[PDB]
């Protein structure tokens, strides 16, 4: 597993490019500077065996990093990158964690800290898989929890519904450990999208299964629920990339 | 009265970096100068100078040190359709439009310009679009769509608003005539038509009449294979996202 390419000259070239040209109408700037937010992000990790991380490393960089996020606008997603993100259309529909300065600055990337200078490695990172959870998940999982911590009103969840594998609402994903439970009061309504993959076998359907289960956790948070599948303007979307589908019939 | 971009240099560079890094690996290659070396070569094509003083060729050591090779069969010119090409593009997984390209990318939406006198830009202000000469406004992206058409392989496609009735399909001065079709070469086999037509307006402009018959005849004289397509079904299914209950987005 190969860390990025001069992570620093990436990391601020991003937090430069979003900070002047991105976003601009659609999320607010932060007050700290790119070096500042540097700083904050490289202290959590640097300098320690790349298993050496909790959900407390990267705090700093996530107070200094979080933008406020407009209301009934911030979405959620499980299974579905592809679809989530043509369909929150980059700020303009919804946002995503990765349209926000952290989760843009740091998305796809690869690193991780050495003992020895210069105090992150070069060459090769550990299968996240031998790190104790809380060092592989400190990152982006304090990433999620702080984005959900500021959502306000109406907040949206794009699941899959047609993996035998993966049900549509876990516990265990990332929505699971750290979203769904710290979604505060500000929030009126979970407003969930269920995906129906095209010429797949539907598996997960709204009022059943695991979508039950979150209904009732969502209810139990004291929040509005509703649930739609495929919905025509997603529907759509899919049928962009495969028109033949029968789905899609004219 | 048009305001130019804060930190030209630090937003150049960081955007330079990150696409070089990470952006389009799999798709596009990298170019082998590096950023900084991409900046003096931008840098130099205007800076000490009347804002208003530059044509056609003021940017060619950019481009020539900028310009990637393109993948056969993706590169895509659009006009009047902005949002829909590059949604339909989606970022090169579909097609290559400018705006993935290196320089494209680095330089989309940014405002700069000259100044004679320290430091060689202005930061103030820059002017008026229709102050300067045709040669001068045109200058960057002029010359970048002269690249990137030059660079262009195989199939191209050219995306085209079929709605308007005050801007032909295709016209001798838009970009794609005054820059893009001029610069088609050998390496390009067929020029492929996208008339797109949007939902709830006139149709306008159709394949094998008007200004695309006038195209078509351009096209092949220059030894390239044509076709032309209104509204096919995947685009279509995407103007149907955003507007949903439109007329021609009706199901089963
Ligand atoms: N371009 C890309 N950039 C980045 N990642 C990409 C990617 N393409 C893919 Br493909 N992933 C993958 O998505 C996998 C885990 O997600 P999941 O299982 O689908 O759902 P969750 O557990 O609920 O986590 C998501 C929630 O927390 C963050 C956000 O708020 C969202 O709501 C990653 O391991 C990547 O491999
Ligand atoms: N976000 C943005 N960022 C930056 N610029 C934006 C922009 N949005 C727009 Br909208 N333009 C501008 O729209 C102007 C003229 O386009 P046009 O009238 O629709 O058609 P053409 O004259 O035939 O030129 C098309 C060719 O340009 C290169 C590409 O390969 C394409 O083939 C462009 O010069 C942009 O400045
Ligand atoms: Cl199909």
């Amino acid at each position: 597993i190969v860390p990025t390419r001069e992570l620093e000259n990436v990391f601020l070239g991003r937090c430069k490019d979003y900070e002047i040209t991105r976003y601009l109408d659609i999320l607010p700037r932060v007050r700290s500077d790119c070096s500042a937010l540097w700083k904050d992000f490289f202290k959590a990790f640097s300098f320690k065996n790349p298993c050496d991380l909790d959900l407390g490393s990267y705090k700093d960089f996530f107070t200094s990093a979080q933008q406020q996020l407009p209301k009934n606008k911030v979405m959620f997603w499980s299974g579905v990158y592809d679809e989530a993100h043509d369909y929150a259309n980059t700020g303009r529909k919804y946002i995503t964690l990765e349209d926000t300065l952290p989760g843009y600055m740091l998305n796809s990337l690869v690193w991780c800290g050495q003992r020895a200078n210069p105090g992150f490695n070069e060459k090769v990172c550990p299968d996240f898989k031998t790190c104790p959870v809380q060092a592989r998940e400190s990152f982006w999982g304090m990433a999620s929890s702080s984005y959900a911590h500021s959502a306000e009103g109406e907040v949206t969840y794009m699941v899959d519904g047609s993996n035998p594998k993966v049900p549509a609402y876990r516990p265990d994903s990332f929505f699971g450990k750290y979203e769904l439970p710290n979604l505060t009061n500000k929030v009126t309504r979970v407003k969930v999208i269920v995906l129906h993959r095209l010429g797949e076998k539907i598996i997960e359907k709204c009022g059943a299964g695991s979508l039950l289960d979150l209904e009732k956790l969502v209810k139990a948070k004291h929040f509005a629920f509703d649930c739609v599948e495929n919905p025509r303007a997603v529907l759509f979307l899919l049928c962009s990339d495969n028109p033949n589908a029968r789905e899609c019939r004219l």
